[PDB]
């Protein structure tokens, strides 16, 4: 996994309010 999808989901959850799943 790409460091800069780690990010992407980092953002969904930070600012989306998405928990990782």
């Amino acid at each position: 996994k790409k460091p800069l999808g780690k990010m992407a989901d980092w953002f969904r959850q930070t600012l989306l309010k998405k928990p990782k799943k």
